[PDB]
């Protein structure tokens, strides 16, 4: 398990990366 | 809870993204 | 040990940061 | 604490991020 905080950042991190490649796609 | 380094580490990258965004708009 | 879902964006961070800098180099 | 290979990971986003702002610097 991880801080909540931890768990909540590498889900933006993550979202983040996908609103990228779809804005690049 | 996470290595304390790793709080650390997320916090800044969250604060990075607020910055680009704030920078970006 | 961390929260599945943060080992497994921490390792989509890392392999971004690898195909990034092949596509650079 | 963390799991290792995220404790590395984050340690490579930071010095990551370190290497970017003296590079635009
Ligand atoms: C291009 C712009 C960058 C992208 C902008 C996207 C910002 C998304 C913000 C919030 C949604 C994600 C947050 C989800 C948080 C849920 C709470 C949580 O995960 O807590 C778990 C905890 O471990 C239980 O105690
Ligand atoms: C248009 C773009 C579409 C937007 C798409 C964005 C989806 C975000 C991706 C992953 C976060 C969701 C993962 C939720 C699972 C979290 C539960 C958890 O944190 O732990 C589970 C673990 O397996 C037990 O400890
Ligand atoms: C655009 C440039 C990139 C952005 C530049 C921003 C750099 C921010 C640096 C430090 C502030 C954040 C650090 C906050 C650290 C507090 C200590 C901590 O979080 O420790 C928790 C631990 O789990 C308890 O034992
Ligand atoms: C001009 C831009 C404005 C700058 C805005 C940047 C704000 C940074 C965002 C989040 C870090 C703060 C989150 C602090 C909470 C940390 C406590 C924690 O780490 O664990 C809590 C958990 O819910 C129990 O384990
Ligand atoms: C340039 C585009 C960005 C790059 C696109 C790359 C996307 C890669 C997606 C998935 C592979 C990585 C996921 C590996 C996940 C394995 C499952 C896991 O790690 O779970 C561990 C858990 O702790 C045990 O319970
Ligand atoms: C063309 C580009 C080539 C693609 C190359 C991408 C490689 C991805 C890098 C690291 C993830 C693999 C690390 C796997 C180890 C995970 C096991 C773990 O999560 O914990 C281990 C810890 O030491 C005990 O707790
Ligand atoms: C611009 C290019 C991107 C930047 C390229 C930089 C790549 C750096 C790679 C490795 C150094 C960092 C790795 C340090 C790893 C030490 C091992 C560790 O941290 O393990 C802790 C564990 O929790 C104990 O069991
Ligand atoms: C030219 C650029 C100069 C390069 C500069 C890059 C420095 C990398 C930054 C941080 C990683 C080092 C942090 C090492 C501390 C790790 C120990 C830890 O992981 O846990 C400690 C925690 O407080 C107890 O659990
Ligand atoms: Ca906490
Ligand atoms: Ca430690
Ligand atoms: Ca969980
Ligand atoms: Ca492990
Ligand atoms: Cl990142
Ligand atoms: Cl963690
Ligand atoms: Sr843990």
């Amino acid at each position: 398990s991880s801080d909540p905080l931890v768990v909540a950042a590498n889900i933006i991190g993550i979202l983040h990366l996908i609103l990228w490649i779809l804005d690049r796609l």
